[PDB]
């Protein structure tokens, strides 16, 4: 920790947690382990309000040269913060720990499958819109996502969702064993391996497909190989049962083979508020 420059060991001085702020629970995993080792934490505020908090250990990092360059994207993802991001609380320098806010309802994906849950299509809508809300921020600061899916978004105890799965957060479904997201992605991005905010809207069309059918898988009945071909010929997702004809509209524009002329991220925003109060 000595070796590192001092002058970055500055710039990252608001984004540290020093190690008498946090007590980490390393005896109780958060989520079954299904997000992998992320533990129970609690954060404590200047004031010394207790924050409960998700800490993950960062165990691809070993060398100094690595610890120099996580430094680098906690710098950048701390000055993300919107109410449907999820939010960087900090990070500690065994491995460096991240440190994120603890989501009551997990990830929405789970959340609107589970059979015992019954939000209304109303509901549906304001969960989109609010997606829809966390991206216009990022696109704003130009910031690509590149895995934007139900699975990726979380819930808080308010019912708040927040974008997740980017910058620290990214590998959010990390398993560790003992022995490309290709149906959420833009045909240019299939053709290319290339990603923009345009590539970031056809990836919210289906999204807002997933909240709409309450999870349900899209394209089941195409293999990942097949998915370009299948685009080419004009072929996309179908109006779900419990879904507005505006709401459809959108969707379909999300997913217009030219770029150009999908909606921007400010225009879904207007366009699914304006929709969500007709309810
Ligand atoms: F972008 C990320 C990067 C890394 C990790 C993560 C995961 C993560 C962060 N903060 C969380 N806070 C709560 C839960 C969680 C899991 N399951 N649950 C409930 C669901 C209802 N049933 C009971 C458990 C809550 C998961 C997380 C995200």
């Amino acid at each position: 920790l000595s070796a590192l420059n001092p002058e970055l060991v500055q710039a990252v001085q608001h984004v540290v947690i020093g190690p008498s702020s946090l007590i980490v629970h390393f005896n109780e995993v958060i989520g079954r382990g299904h997000f992998g080792c992320v533990y129970h934490g609690t954060l404590l505020d200047n004031d010394g309000k207790k924050i409960h908090c998700a800490v993950k250990s960062l165990n691809r990092i070993t060398d100094i040269g690595e610890v120099s360059q996580f430094l680098t994207e906690g710098i950048i993802m701390k000055d993300f913060s919107h109410p449907n991001v999820l939010s960087l609380l900090g990070i500690c320098l065994g491995s460096p720990l991240v440190v994120l806010p603890y989501m009551k309802h997990g990830d929405l994906r789970n959340f609107i499958r589970n059979e015992t849950h019954n939000p209304t299509v109303k509901d549906l809508i304001g969960f989109g819109l609010q997606v829809a809300k966390g991206m216009k921020y990022l696109a704003s600061k130009k910031f690509v996502h590149r895995d934007l899916a139900a699975r990726n978004c979380m819930l808080d105890e308010k019912f708040t969702v927040k974008v997740a799965d980017f910058g620290l957060a990214r590998d959010m479904y990390d398993k560790e064993y003992y022995s490309l997201p290709v149906k959420w992605m833009a045909l240019e991005s299939l053709q290319t391996q290339k990603f923009t905010t345009k590539s970031d809207v056809w990836s919210f069309g289906v999204l807002l497909w997933e909240l709409m059918t309450r999870g349900a898988p899209p394209y089941p009945d195409v293999n990942t190989f097949d998915i370009t071909v299948y685009l080419l010929q004009g072929r996309r997702l179908l109006q779900p049962e419990y879904c507005p004809d505006p709401l459809y509209e959108v969707m379909l524009k999300c997913w217009h083979p030219k770029a150009e002329m999908r909606p921007s991220f400010s225009e879904l925003v207007s366009r699914i508020s304006a929709i969500f109060s007709t309810f």
